[PDB]
């Protein structure tokens, strides 16, 4: 018999999903912050190499330093372009996930609170057992957080919707008299919200004009005397039919998320002669032979020696009006690094003019 | 008499608001993109001034170039820090705005589609006139887009919720038998969804346990024989009471939105000797106001315009850093290209220094 509440095998998974959506924005924020940290790491590595070269013009490693500054600049530009390419996709995943969560929280809340006396709209396995909150704020043992927690950059698993599509939900069933999604109405227990018709639902004198999409289209409330009908799995996924656009758009948004470990953001690692962007830098500022001669190595790590020299270079108190000695590898603001490059570039200009005056 | 649909003076404004929320993400995207563009412009201006000094060691503007490079570096760091501080606020505004829109669209759709025969849940001015979609997809003359448009970085006004709070909605009314939010039920026309009670609503045998927040708390569906109760304006804003957290949290996020033309992102203006970060740059790389005036040869508001124009108009000939064509330095606008030019000329400086020292060797 029609007219009872919604079985937990249906809404339970929806509760778990909306609870996962709560943390999607914080996970995306964390990924954006980590991407920006890599780009800034490249930009600062460029300046440190440039500072070391300006500080030690007569260094025997000028060719290696010229290659490294040009390489880190390309890495900074390539990382910056990848971030701009990923930014619309990140925004939309935040937008689409929270929009779906708002749909689910509105209707889940309405059903959960439509409880009292005969009214039992979220039930477990039968018409008489209504869901209640436990001390741990679980709803009949399920996570069901129907609001947004404060934004925090921490990862949060999203397992009910992935690049592969939706999972762990019920599909297809209902839409008639089989009591597949609601238990048989055995007596006084009822939930008139789940049918848009007058016999066992909230319709007055008859049904509405046509079935109604709820849960952003995951479920249809019928305009006839019939229990709700669950959408097909493919209706919730990219390429599916109509009726659940918010689900498909979120799947698509998740499919198109950028890779946080993309090659465009990360230092190149191969043998120095195989490193494509090392070679391009050497080609433009000084190919293979030039790279390997500047670093005195064909190995995978022939750059570690000059890299360590840059990091450990001592910047004495008073250099660029600095208040204490520090290692160049620990200076990590653009203001400080830019002032050091300017200080040494100015010194070099005065060295050039003085030597040229002596020679003339 | 209780039991009719919802008056358009209530849902009309909610339809207009949810239509505005559709474009919030794109406006936020546009602002972030424009902010990143300013930061990148500072970084590239630093590189051009540094390239010009390296290319022209014998310039008479060496002190001015050292000041500008250090200044543009401070600007790039100051803009980057401002963007990183604004990024959580941007994410939350996107998250909170779309989350509220999802709430409003779910319930609006349910009421709009609960139409047919006696069922009339969104009405205009009386119990018998149900709202319908026109040719332009307006709902009884109102914009009511219950879905998200494709994301576009385009301006989109959000006027119903601002830094000052919410506006243009009805507040306070309802919660009993006065028919302030529903018209009096004259006959067969009905909407049982709007009261969680059995006399004129969808309750079975009695009311539910407690009033129910709908429209994310903008309105309460009553557990007693009573029409819905609209929240007070202050309950929808930062610092308000309970019942509409999704509204207060969106107001807060909007209050904390970043300024796209913030001082931290833009060039300093005015007399050179009064530009705080020009003065700080000069102090640190030269060892204040007097050093700045001497470097640029002026105290006017536009004392830096002469060296800035020299940088922009400097010719970079084909073959410099393996470049394939002549170009003005002010038109070179990638970090790869500018970084290869600075590297090329820094190397030239090293070789110029070594050659001069060997020539001069005693
Ligand atoms: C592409 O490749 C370049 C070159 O490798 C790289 O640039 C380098 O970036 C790092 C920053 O990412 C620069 O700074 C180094 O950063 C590490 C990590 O710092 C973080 O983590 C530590 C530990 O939790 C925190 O304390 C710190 O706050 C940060 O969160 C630091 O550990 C480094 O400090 C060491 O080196 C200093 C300079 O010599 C030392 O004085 C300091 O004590 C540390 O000593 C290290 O080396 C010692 C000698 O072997 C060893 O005994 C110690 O145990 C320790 O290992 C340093 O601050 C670094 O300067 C950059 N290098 C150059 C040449 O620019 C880019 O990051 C990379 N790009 C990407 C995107 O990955």
């Amino acid at each position: 018999v029609n007219g009872a509440g919604l079985l937990q095998t249906v809404w339970g998974p929806v509760c778990e999903l909306t609870s996962e959506l709560d943390g999607q924005a914080g996970a995306a924020l964390k990924k954006e912050q980590e991407m920006l940290a890599k780009i800034n790491d490249m930009q600062m590595a460029q300046l440190r190499a440039a500072i070391y070269l300006a500080k030690n013009p007569s260094t025997p490693h000028q060719n290696a330093l010229a290659v490294l500054t040009a390489y880190y600049a390309e890495r900074a530009g390539s990382g910056k372009a990848y971030f701009l390419h990923a930014l619309p996709k990140a925004v939309d995943s935040i937008r689409r996930a929270a929009y779906l969560k708002g749909h689910l929280d509105e209707y889940l809340n309405l059903l959960e609170k439509s409880s009292g006396g005969n009214n039992k709209c979220l039930v477990t396995t039968d018409d008489a057992t209504v869901a209640t909150r436990g001390g741990d704020q679980k709803l009949a043992g399920k996570n069901c957080k129907l609001s947004l927690s404060p934004l925090k950059p921490v990862d949060a698993a999203l397992t009910y919707i992935t690049k592969a599509g939706v999972g762990k939900l019920r599909y297809d069933d209902g839409g008639a008299g089989g009591n597949a999604v609601t238990p048989s109405k055995s007596g006084v227990h009822a939930c008139k919200l789940l049918i848009a018709h007058n016999t066992a639902g909230y319709g007055d004198g008859g049904g509405v004009t046509a079935d109604i999409d709820v849960f952003a289209g995951y479920m249809k409330v019928k305009a006839t005397d019939a229990e709700p009908k669950l959408a097909a799995k493919s209706d919730l996924e990219e390429g599916g039919g109509g009726g659940a656009e918010a689900w498909k758009a979120l799947h698509t948004a998740i499919k198109q998320e950028a890779d946080a470990e993309a090659a465009e953001l990360t230092n190149e690692t191969g043998k120095l002669g195989e490193r494509r962007h090392f070679l391009a830098a050497a080609t433009n500022v000084l190919g293979r032979a030039a790279v390997e001669a500047a670093f005195g190595s064909d190995s995978e790590g022939g750059d570690r020696k000059i890299i360590e020299l840059i990091e450990k270079e001592l910047i004495v108190k008073g250099t660029a009006n600095r208040d204490a000695d520090e290692s160049l590898g620990n200076i990590k603001t653009l203001k400080e690094l830019g002032e050091l490059l300017s200080y040494f570039q100015l010194k070099n200009s005065n060295t050039i003019n003085e030597l040229r005056n002596k020679l003339k």
